[PDB]
């Protein structure tokens, strides 16, 4: 299908014979998904998103079926605040991003995809992330007025600044909208300005 960003896209997975809801994740490598029984052997790994990392239990060669679309692959069990399904199987299934509904640049998700922005006059790079809500980026000195907020990843929350109606202009496309800045990892574009640039999953 083609599914736009307006809304969390949450679909239902089938995985071990259950039935289970997931986030499309381009932001994630890997797909995570809550404490549950999973035939076969596993063995002890740590990933890690914003605040840091978690332990999980890896499982490899798991058939998992995602809207109807089939994948075999690795599923990390563990204490995730939400089942996501990452770059790992949304390549098997055929998912990718597309600008403008598929006039624009199509990103595959073989890598992470990385694009180039600007925003308050400096160009930097910054991670496409349909698993995020809001957009994240790296402390950077903005002038203006701000509001105090905690934003939550995989490992835990951190404190950020709330910037509103600051133009971000994504691979030359302007958007304008709501900017969280604080210590993440990576530069996170999310919903709020993918939304604005017609950014759609397709597969
Ligand atoms: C679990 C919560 C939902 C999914 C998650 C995916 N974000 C990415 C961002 C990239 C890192 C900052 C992430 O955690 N990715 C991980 C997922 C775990 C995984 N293994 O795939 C990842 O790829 N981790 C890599 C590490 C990144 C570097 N890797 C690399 N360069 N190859 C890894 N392998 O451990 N979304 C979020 O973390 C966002 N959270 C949310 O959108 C919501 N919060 C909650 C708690 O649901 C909303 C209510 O705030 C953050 C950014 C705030 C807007």
């Amino acid at each position: 299908p083609q599914i736009t960003l307006w809304k969390r896209p949450l679909v239902t997975i089938r995985i071990g014979g259950q039935l289970k809801e997931a986030l499309l994740d381009t932001g994630a490598d890997d797909t995570v998904i809550e404490e549950l029984n999973l035939p076969g052997c596993w063995k002890p790994k740590l990933i890690g998103g914003i605040g840091g990392f978690i332990k999980v239990r890896q499982y490899d060669q798991i058939p998992v079926e995602i809207a109807g679309h089939k994948a075999i692959g690795t599923v990390l069990v563990g204490p995730t605040p939400v089942n996501i399904i990452g770059r790992n199987l949304l390549t098997q299934i055929g998912a990718t991003l597309n600008f403008c509904g598929g006039g624009g640049p199509q990103i595959t998700l073989w890598k992470r995809p990385l694009v180039t922005i600007r925003i308050g006059g400096q160009l930097k790079e910054a991670l496409l992330d349909t698993g995020a809500d809001d957009t994240v980026i790296e402390e950077l000195n903005l002038p203006g007025c701000w509001k105090p907020k905690l934003i939550g990843g995989i490992a835990g929350f951190i404190k950020v600044r709330q910037y509103d109606q600051i133009p971000v202009e994504i691979a030359g496309h302007k958007a304008i909208g709501t900017v969280l800045v604080g210590p993440t990892p990576v530069n996170i574009i999310g919903r709020n300005l993918l939304t604005q640039i017609g950014a759609t999953l397709n597969f």
